[PDB]
């Protein structure tokens, strides 16, 4: 996974403090500063466990969605939640969506499911289309799909996941929607306002990239079926999610202006980003609706990350994605200044060069 | 389990800051000064992700035991450790001694081990004998132990565990050994230096009693054979353990005062507690070696945990452990000034009652 900046001055034989690291894609606005206070101002708590049930926690998340807090599991980061509702779904039979997020692929194998891949083509631009729609059958347990997708960037349209959360309802598939970076783009509000009465849907959140504290490990499962979610509670380990982490939940989610602020940049100097490095030779560079693109070097013997590490700029190669090759890459849309040495780090990269 | 000072405090309608806690068993010296310290001025770190493969962690942890850092494996709590060990190790037969740690029941039991469980005998005064020796067959895959054991708080003699080791390693058993509290008891070693050439031993430990953090979740794995610990890194989840954590483990093993502190505090408080507990009406006190002592009221018709709350002091019963009954009950060892109350209170309840 990207982020590694540790492994990745492993290699060059430097500190990870040298790298300018574009493969992880956290909020370039850092930690809200109420969490940073509330953290220093309640340390103290470190020393008793966390509350097993996580009361204030989850009626904090319960307040914010509007939803009954019985409908919510908060986890050790998203993935954990990842693995929760692979351990406690425990499908026969799932079908997951490449290229895409390779922990749904391991949580999986781990708790012995048949996986089932519904691949997404680059001659539709790795778009999800209404072809999938057929593909779902009745042996199916489960249909696992990233909105937006990992690492393309690309947002279903409402319709399409309308058209195929109906369809699983019929053929009795359980539908998990991993909506890690959906807070990020523009008035998407995904599925949590409509799992009243859609028991089969199951939204995964992630406070992570969002209100950038990784390292604290926060995310969260949300579902309207009592017995699941039931069930859910007791396949989670206990006292997973640390007390700073639950804490920061709470103060992140009493962030009124967090949202607006991060619409505005990615608005502003996400569009200048992208425009940017629509404007490169040699390079394709899909449409994503979060903090990182796709990118598609149209040369296969530059090897872009290798080239990047000599500048100490780190980015995600896409080449051991399912789906993808070495031509492909990912970079997080992060602050202008960070923004402007990556793109003079490509434009030196593959400017200059024959088709 | 025992801390949960908000169900508590939820059931008499009550604010979990009214209660004294005595069925969490934390060093009451509290975290190290230096870990908070460290935390306070490392705060930023929350907005990365922690180090995937935790160098630094696992290279402290390593120079403190003086092993290879191939035999480490640092877990969300030593709670975490023990899921990874059961789904790692994937036991069909594994043997579990009870009264004993519930978590382990759990793992096995969703990892779909068949479960044998070795009775300790309320006329043994719940002490491990020899007996189990022969109860131990080759079909056995695993023996999990407590070192000393929660809740009777009794270590088995050295020679014991060195024959039951034996035993395993030639019937080819693994033998698990849960040292959460080794570190309270003085000069006990455990058995982290006896691992070179004993790659059947795995030892758990916890950062979680010994250095008061509790609410940041950190415990490790031990254990010296290649493959077998290779395995647990891929079967344990990404990230898992938070930033702060291995930060806070990092820094408290560098406190060199901080085990001759407790074991003085253990001597010397810890004494003057289980005299004074002994010398109540209708109880029996087992010699617990650690910060925790088993009670066994010696009237059933006296509620202890119910009538203990009714001075808002909180202790553990130990009614639904199998192997003991409603007469049990185990309290942590903490400050004179709180094992005062705990101790005012429970010779009020014991004092002035026919047998
Ligand atoms: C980053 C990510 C996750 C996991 O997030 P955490 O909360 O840090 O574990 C899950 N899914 C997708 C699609 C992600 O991008
Ligand atoms: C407390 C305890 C654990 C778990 O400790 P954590 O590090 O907080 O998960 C495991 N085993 C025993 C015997 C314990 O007492």
């Amino acid at each position: 996974h990207g982020g590694n900046i540790r492994e990745p001055a492993t290699v060059l034989g430097i500190s990870p403090d040298q790298l300018l690291d574009f493969s992880a894609n956290i909020n370039p606005l850092g930690m809200p500063v109420s969490v940073k206070r509330a953290l220093i101002d309640n340390l103290d708590c470190i020393e008793r466990y966390p509350d097993a049930d996580y009361f204030h926690l989850h009626q904090a998340l319960a307040r914010h969605h509007q939803v009954p807090a019985s409908w919510i599991l908060a986890g050790n980061g998203e993935t954990e939640s990842i693995f929760t509702v692979a351990s406690g779904l425990k499908p026969r039979r799932a079908m997951i969506v490449t290229p895409g997020f390779a922990e749904y692929g391991r949580a999986l194998a781990q708790s012995g499911c048949e996986i089932r891949r519904w691949s997404l083509r680059e001659a539709d631009g790795w778009q999800l289309t209404d072809a999938i729609l057929e593909a779902l059958t009745p042996d199916l347990d489960c249909l696992f799909l990233c909105t937006p997708n990992n690492p393309t960037g690309l947002l279903p349209e409402r319709p399409l996941l309308q058209a195929i959360a109906d369809r699983c309802k019929s053929l009795n598939i359980n539908l998990i929607l991993d909506e890690a970076f959906i807070d990020f783009i523009p008035h998407e509000t995904g599925f949590i306002p409509a799992l009243k009465d859609n028991p089969h849907i199951w939204v995964l959140r992630s406070l992570t990239k969002f209100y950038a504290i990784p390292g604290l490990r926060l995310g969260y499962l949300v579902n309207s079926d009592d017995a699941a979610m039931a069930r859910m509670r007791r396949q989670q380990m206990p006292w997973s999610v640390n007390a700073l982490a639950a804490l920061a939940g709470e103060v992140a989610l009493q962030d009124s202006a967090w949202q607006q602020a991060t619409w505005h940049w990615l608005r502003e100097e996400g569009a200048r980003f992208y425009q940017a490095l629509c404007q490169l030779p040699l390079l394709t560079v899909y449409p994503g609706r979060a903090n990182y693109l796709l990118l598609r070097c149209e040369r296969e013997d530059i090897d872009l990350q290798r080239r990047l590490l000599t500048q100490r700029i780190l980015i995600r190669s896409c080449a051991n994605y399912p789906g993808l090759d070495s031509r492909y890459y990912r970079v997080a849309i992060r602050s202008a200044a960070q923004n402007e040495r990556l793109l003079a780090a490509l434009r030196n990269v593959l400017t200059g060069i024959a088709p």
